[PDB]
Protein backbone atom coordinates (compact mmCIF):
# COMPACT_ATOMS: atom_id res chain seq x y z
CA UNK A 1 0.00 0.00 0.00
CA UNK A 2 1.01 3.69 -0.47
CA UNK A 3 1.03 4.08 3.22
CA UNK A 4 3.39 1.52 3.82
CA UNK A 5 5.58 3.51 1.04
CA UNK A 6 5.43 6.81 2.50
CA UNK A 7 6.68 5.26 5.49
CA UNK A 8 9.58 3.85 3.87
CA UNK A 9 10.36 6.88 2.10
CA UNK A 10 10.54 8.74 5.86
C1 LIG B 1 -4.39 4.06 3.98
C2 LIG B 1 -5.74 4.54 3.41
C3 LIG B 1 -5.82 6.09 3.36
C4 LIG B 1 -7.21 6.56 2.84
C5 LIG B 1 -7.29 8.10 2.60
C6 LIG B 1 -6.61 8.59 1.27
C7 LIG B 1 -7.42 8.17 0.00
C8 LIG B 1 -6.85 8.72 -1.34
C9 LIG B 1 -5.41 8.22 -1.74
C10 LIG B 1 -5.24 6.67 -1.91
C11 LIG B 1 -4.53 6.04 -0.68
C12 LIG B 1 -4.18 4.56 -0.89
O1 LIG B 1 -3.49 4.12 0.30
P1 LIG B 1 -3.02 2.60 0.39
O2 LIG B 1 -2.02 2.37 1.44
O3 LIG B 1 -2.57 2.05 -0.91
O4 LIG B 1 -4.49 2.14 0.80
C13 LIG B 1 -4.84 0.75 0.69
C14 LIG B 1 -6.28 0.59 1.27
N1 LIG B 1 -6.87 -0.87 1.27
C15 LIG B 1 -6.00 -1.83 2.11
C16 LIG B 1 -8.26 -0.81 1.90
C17 LIG B 1 -7.02 -1.41 -0.16
C1 LIG C 1 -8.69 9.54 6.46
C2 LIG C 1 -9.84 8.58 6.81
C3 LIG C 1 -9.62 7.18 6.19
C4 LIG C 1 -10.80 6.21 6.51
C5 LIG C 1 -10.49 4.73 6.13
C6 LIG C 1 -10.61 4.47 4.60
C7 LIG C 1 -10.05 3.06 4.22
C8 LIG C 1 -10.17 2.74 2.70
C9 LIG C 1 -9.08 3.45 1.87
C10 LIG C 1 -9.11 3.08 0.37
C11 LIG C 1 -7.93 3.78 -0.37
C12 LIG C 1 -7.76 3.27 -1.82
O1 LIG C 1 -7.25 1.92 -1.76
P1 LIG C 1 -7.16 1.08 -3.12
O2 LIG C 1 -6.26 -0.07 -3.02
O3 LIG C 1 -6.89 1.90 -4.31
O4 LIG C 1 -8.70 0.70 -2.96
C13 LIG C 1 -9.24 -0.33 -3.82
C14 LIG C 1 -10.76 -0.07 -4.05
N1 LIG C 1 -11.13 1.13 -5.00
C15 LIG C 1 -10.46 1.00 -6.39
C16 LIG C 1 -12.66 1.10 -5.19
C17 LIG C 1 -10.76 2.49 -4.38
C1 LIG D 1 0.27 15.35 3.00
C2 LIG D 1 -0.08 13.95 2.43
C3 LIG D 1 0.35 13.83 0.94
C4 LIG D 1 0.21 12.38 0.41
C5 LIG D 1 0.52 12.31 -1.11
C6 LIG D 1 0.59 10.85 -1.64
C7 LIG D 1 0.70 10.83 -3.19
C8 LIG D 1 1.01 9.41 -3.74
C9 LIG D 1 1.12 9.45 -5.29
C10 LIG D 1 1.56 8.08 -5.90
C11 LIG D 1 1.56 8.16 -7.46
C12 LIG D 1 2.11 6.89 -8.13
O1 LIG D 1 1.98 7.07 -9.56
P1 LIG D 1 2.92 6.22 -10.52
O2 LIG D 1 2.98 4.78 -10.18
O3 LIG D 1 4.27 6.80 -10.71
O4 LIG D 1 1.94 6.51 -11.74
C13 LIG D 1 2.11 7.72 -12.52
C14 LIG D 1 1.03 7.71 -13.66
N1 LIG D 1 1.34 8.62 -14.89
C15 LIG D 1 2.59 8.14 -15.65
C16 LIG D 1 0.15 8.53 -15.85
C17 LIG D 1 1.53 10.10 -14.49
C1 LIG E 1 -2.96 8.85 -5.38
C2 LIG E 1 -2.77 8.52 -6.87
C3 LIG E 1 -2.28 7.06 -7.07
C4 LIG E 1 -2.26 6.68 -8.57
C5 LIG E 1 -1.69 5.25 -8.81
C6 LIG E 1 -2.05 4.68 -10.21
C7 LIG E 1 -1.27 5.35 -11.39
C8 LIG E 1 -1.76 4.87 -12.80
C9 LIG E 1 -3.10 5.55 -13.24
C10 LIG E 1 -3.59 4.99 -14.61
C11 LIG E 1 -4.97 5.59 -15.05
C12 LIG E 1 -4.83 7.03 -15.63
O1 LIG E 1 -6.14 7.55 -16.01
P1 LIG E 1 -7.08 8.18 -14.87
O2 LIG E 1 -6.34 8.88 -13.80
O3 LIG E 1 -8.08 7.23 -14.33
O4 LIG E 1 -7.67 9.16 -15.99
C13 LIG E 1 -8.62 10.16 -15.58
C14 LIG E 1 -8.92 11.12 -16.78
N1 LIG E 1 -10.02 10.63 -17.80
C15 LIG E 1 -11.40 10.52 -17.12
C16 LIG E 1 -10.13 11.68 -18.91
C17 LIG E 1 -9.64 9.28 -18.45
C1 LIG F 1 14.04 15.20 3.55
C2 LIG F 1 15.00 14.03 3.21
C3 LIG F 1 15.83 13.62 4.45
C4 LIG F 1 16.91 12.55 4.11
C5 LIG F 1 17.74 12.15 5.38
C6 LIG F 1 17.01 11.09 6.26
C7 LIG F 1 17.63 11.00 7.70
C8 LIG F 1 17.21 9.71 8.46
C9 LIG F 1 15.72 9.69 8.91
C10 LIG F 1 15.32 8.32 9.51
C11 LIG F 1 13.79 8.22 9.77
C12 LIG F 1 13.37 6.77 10.06
O1 LIG F 1 11.93 6.65 9.94
P1 LIG F 1 11.05 6.67 11.27
O2 LIG F 1 10.84 8.02 11.82
O3 LIG F 1 11.54 5.73 12.32
O4 LIG F 1 9.81 6.09 10.46
C13 LIG F 1 8.76 6.97 10.01
C14 LIG F 1 7.43 6.16 9.84
N1 LIG F 1 6.83 5.53 11.16
C15 LIG F 1 6.69 6.56 12.30
C16 LIG F 1 5.43 5.02 10.84
C17 LIG F 1 7.66 4.34 11.66
C1 LIG G 1 -2.10 16.30 -8.72
C2 LIG G 1 -0.71 16.48 -9.34
C3 LIG G 1 -0.02 17.78 -8.84
C4 LIG G 1 1.44 17.94 -9.35
C5 LIG G 1 2.49 17.17 -8.49
C6 LIG G 1 3.95 17.53 -8.89
C7 LIG G 1 5.02 16.97 -7.90
C8 LIG G 1 5.47 15.52 -8.23
C9 LIG G 1 6.75 15.15 -7.42
C10 LIG G 1 7.33 13.76 -7.81
C11 LIG G 1 8.68 13.47 -7.09
C12 LIG G 1 9.23 12.09 -7.49
O1 LIG G 1 10.41 11.80 -6.72
P1 LIG G 1 11.03 10.33 -6.80
O2 LIG G 1 11.73 10.06 -8.08
O3 LIG G 1 10.05 9.27 -6.47
O4 LIG G 1 12.02 10.69 -5.61
C13 LIG G 1 11.60 10.49 -4.23
C14 LIG G 1 12.61 11.23 -3.28
N1 LIG G 1 13.99 10.53 -3.04
C15 LIG G 1 14.75 10.20 -4.35
C16 LIG G 1 14.87 11.49 -2.24
C17 LIG G 1 13.82 9.23 -2.22
C1 LIG H 1 5.61 11.72 13.55
C2 LIG H 1 6.57 10.81 12.76
C3 LIG H 1 7.56 11.64 11.91
C4 LIG H 1 8.58 10.73 11.19
C5 LIG H 1 9.56 11.55 10.31
C6 LIG H 1 10.69 10.65 9.73
C7 LIG H 1 11.58 11.39 8.70
C8 LIG H 1 12.73 12.21 9.37
C9 LIG H 1 13.49 13.05 8.32
C10 LIG H 1 14.75 13.73 8.91
C11 LIG H 1 15.23 14.90 8.00
C12 LIG H 1 16.75 15.10 8.07
O1 LIG H 1 17.06 16.26 7.26
P1 LIG H 1 18.57 16.77 7.18
O2 LIG H 1 19.50 16.03 8.07
O3 LIG H 1 18.70 18.23 7.35
O4 LIG H 1 18.66 16.29 5.66
C13 LIG H 1 18.07 17.11 4.61
C14 LIG H 1 18.75 16.70 3.27
N1 LIG H 1 18.25 17.44 1.99
C15 LIG H 1 18.35 18.98 2.11
C16 LIG H 1 19.15 17.00 0.83
C17 LIG H 1 16.80 17.07 1.65
C1 LIG I 1 5.43 12.95 8.48
C2 LIG I 1 4.35 12.36 9.41
C3 LIG I 1 3.08 11.93 8.61
C4 LIG I 1 1.96 11.43 9.57
C5 LIG I 1 0.70 10.98 8.78
C6 LIG I 1 -0.42 10.48 9.74
C7 LIG I 1 -1.64 9.94 8.94
C8 LIG I 1 -2.70 9.29 9.87
C9 LIG I 1 -3.90 8.75 9.03
C10 LIG I 1 -4.98 8.07 9.91
C11 LIG I 1 -6.27 7.80 9.08
C12 LIG I 1 -7.29 6.95 9.86
O1 LIG I 1 -6.85 5.56 9.82
P1 LIG I 1 -7.49 4.53 10.85
O2 LIG I 1 -7.41 3.13 10.41
O3 LIG I 1 -8.85 4.89 11.29
O4 LIG I 1 -6.36 4.93 11.90
C13 LIG I 1 -6.42 4.35 13.21
C14 LIG I 1 -5.18 4.81 14.04
N1 LIG I 1 -5.32 6.19 14.77
C15 LIG I 1 -6.41 6.15 15.86
C16 LIG I 1 -3.98 6.47 15.46
C17 LIG I 1 -5.60 7.36 13.80
C1 LIG J 1 2.55 15.45 6.19
C2 LIG J 1 3.56 16.27 5.37
C3 LIG J 1 4.83 15.43 5.04
C4 LIG J 1 5.80 16.22 4.11
C5 LIG J 1 7.04 15.36 3.75
C6 LIG J 1 7.91 16.04 2.67
C7 LIG J 1 9.10 15.12 2.27
C8 LIG J 1 9.97 15.76 1.15
C9 LIG J 1 11.14 14.81 0.75
C10 LIG J 1 12.18 15.52 -0.15
C11 LIG J 1 13.37 14.58 -0.46
C12 LIG J 1 14.54 15.33 -1.12
O1 LIG J 1 15.70 14.47 -1.08
P1 LIG J 1 17.04 14.97 -1.80
O2 LIG J 1 18.25 14.29 -1.30
O3 LIG J 1 17.21 16.44 -1.79
O4 LIG J 1 16.51 14.40 -3.19
C13 LIG J 1 17.46 14.12 -4.25
C14 LIG J 1 17.92 15.48 -4.91
N1 LIG J 1 19.28 15.42 -5.68
C15 LIG J 1 19.20 14.46 -6.88
C16 LIG J 1 19.57 16.83 -6.20
C17 LIG J 1 20.46 15.00 -4.77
Amino acid sequence: GLLKWIKTLL
